[PDB]
């Protein structure tokens, strides 16, 4: 695996996530997006911003892609999470969906 | 390939490195620590600040490590080199020195 492999965008999540860089993370989402984690839904970029926010402060995580797939507008991740968190390391899916160069959906699973 | 391969000190310089981030780049090299690269010699932490700064401005890179092997102090990472100059992308080798959790010497090759 490589980052070339993934969509730009998905590329643009995963860096800004990294650098915990808000304004790039905040213009990654189309304004009407979802993200789906931690048995809970976020829907607007002011609450997505909120649940980012908040898995930082809870547990200062790092997401590491390790493969990917890309399947129509769909691309989906394995992630390795690792944190301050009951249980790191764990691996993860991320399934993003990509509408209009933006992320309309992301659930995390 | 995965981080948790990298001795923490060659992943902190990466994620700094990648994040743009001069503060955490400043504090991973000793203070008589070397970089050579591009057919020339950096000695100490000024230059090598220097060095970072203008490879940034010149190229706006990003370095992606695809594979280790760590051999007694020293720590070889092939990264996937890419950005805006002639040739891009191309993949190098850093040959990182350790002593004492921070970094004596990497030359770039």
């Amino acid at each position: 695996f490589q980052s070339m492999d993934l969509p730009d965008i998905v590329n643009m999540y995963f860096d800004a996530d990294s650098c915990n860089d808000t304004d790039a993370l905040s213009e990654t989402f189309a304004p009407d997006a979802v993200v789906e984690d931690e048995g809970a839904r976020h829907q607007g970029v002011v609450a997505i911003l909120r649940w980012w926010v908040a898995a930082k402060k809870a547990a200062s995580y790092v997401a590491e892609p390790l493969e990917s797939t890309v399947d129509g507008d769909k691309a989906l991740v394995r992630a390795k999470v690792s944190g301050r968190f009951p249980g790191s390391p764990v691996t993860l899916t991320y399934s993003f969906t990509i509408k209009d160069g933006r992320i309309a959906r992301l659930e995390i699973q």
